[PDB]
Formats: C-alpha cells, structure tokens, sequence
C-alpha cells in the first residue's frame, strides 16, 4: 500500500480539463477548499462545481471554491512536517534533500502541472507548478506552509509546465 | 564496501588546474558554486565553466561563482557537524579531535591543494588550503561553517601546499 492505498485515495479528487482537445489543468480538493495554477487556464468538468465562481490571485496563481458537503469527503488531512524522506508521487518517488524538491529527468513532462503530491502516510504536502531540464534531476516549484503562509520555492532557471 | 561508494561520490565533481607542467587548485562543486584556494593561481580546465566571474576575498582566499543550470546532479549534501572521528580524504583516513585537522605525517605533498575533506557519511566538510608537520602529526588549514558564517584556521608554521 505505498502506492496502491495512494492511488485508491487519490481517485474521485484530482478533476480533469477538456476543453479543446488538451488536457492540461489538474484541479485537487483538498481542506474544504480546491486550487489550481492559474497561469495556465482549464475548465472544470463537473457543471456543479463549474458555476461558482473562483478566487483570483495574481502573484499566486491560485484560485478557491466553497464545496458542499455531498462530496465534503473528497479530501486530505493535510499535516504540515517535513523530515528528509521520500513521498513519492504519481511518476516516481519523491526525493527531499536540503528543503527543496528533485525528480529525475524525463520522469514527468510538460502538461503535468497540477498533480498533488503527499506523503507515504496519505497526508497532502504540496502541488507541482512546474520544473527545467537541469542535468539529470529536474528540481520542482511547489507549495509548502507552516500551519499557514503558502509560499512559492522556484529554484533558478524553472520553467512552468 | 568503506570509501568505494565515496570515491564514485566525488567523481566527475573536482576539476583540474593547470596551465604549464604544474597541477595545483581542484575546483569542487559544493553547494551550487566553485571555488579554489587563492594562494595560487587557478586556469579553469573546462572552458565551459571559465566564462563566469569570480569573487575574490582577503583571508577566507577562496572564489565564489553561481553555477549554471545543469550541474547540480554532482553536488553534495555539506551538511553542517563536526563530532570527533575519522572522515577519510582522497590519501587515507583523518583524525580529527579538539577543533584541529591532522594527519599521519608524510601523506602530503606540494601541489595537493583543494582537496574536498568529507565526512564518513558522505558530505563534504572542507577544502585543504595547507598545512606542516608537527612532531609525528601534519597540521591542515582548512574552512568550516556552522550553518553559515565560514570561518579559518591556522597553525604557526603553516606552509600552504
């Protein structure tokens, strides 16, 4: 159950974009809330969720719905704590060293932004924005708070897929 | 199954410098940047890594320069402790005790200098700058940082190799 249990638990909460034919905004609730990188655009695919509107922020491109309670449970228990230890993730594990992400080249792709990231435990750490092709470990851009205060970590020369 | 997996860890990470007959400063990538000791003069041997400008100080005499953006696959982890023990470099073990680098006299030579002194785990600790011989030990000379703040030390009589 190091992955099988994470994929069970990750089914019915990353939401799909098909809009004209690409695939490209992967959406997560998570903590009552949801969010999804705004720079790049998608449409939700539920019209229940779709037609309440989103927050909007433009140096964190992130937006913020208020879900109901028939799918309340569709969700995470977020914990925040990070020792250095893999997580693991939906291509690959998950390699933490010296506060900061890296995943080998060529594991993901341009298009994958969007997917959630959590622990071996089941408990949500993170979301990818994007990477570059840095040597043979691509580093990561991803959200990380102490109980509170998201912030952006983007190593130098990072480009967003 | 002692220094082996070491020595694949600093392979393809020291670089050489020499310009005519004379092989002195080992540039070490350590903590995205290069550097190499001062007191001596320093051609870079990969032309690719010699158009970035250096950095240059009094006393700590070692460069810095923000790497490029795709050599970070080669790079250590550096973390900060010194407990007493055996740490090994690139010629035998090290004894270190009582805030002094030393070693068996003998296993030094001129023209050695930049040698990355790492620890038993596999993190790199310092670079050799100099040393001289003490009775039956060698003194070193070398730059250690608690977390932060580099600092020096140096032994009357010290001759930098």
């Amino acid at each position: 159950k190091r992955e099988r249990m994470c994929m069970k638990i990750e089914n019915d909460c990353i939401f799909e974009v098909k809009l004209d034919g690409k695939v490209t905004g992967y959406a997560c609730l998570v903590g009552d809330k949801v969010m999804k990188p705004a720079h790049v655009k998608g449409v939700i695919d539920n019209p229940d969720l779709a037609k309440l509107t989103y927050k909007k922020s433009s140096k964190y491109d992130l937006e913020c719905a208020q879900i109901p309670v028939h799918m309340k449970s569709d969700a995470s228990k977020y914990t925040h704590e990070k020792p250095e230890g893999h997580y693991n993730w939906h291509h690959g594990a998950v390699q933490y060293s010296g506060g900061r992400f890296t995943i080998p080249t060529g594991a993901g792709k341009p298009g994958d932004s969007g997917r959630p990231i959590f622990d071996n435990k089941g408990r949500v750490v993170a979301i990818v924005l994007g990477g570059a092709n840095e040597g043979a470990r691509t580093a990561l851009s991803v959200v990380t708070w102490t109980k509170d205060m998201v912030t952006r970590y983007t190593p130098e020369g990072t480009e967003e897929w």
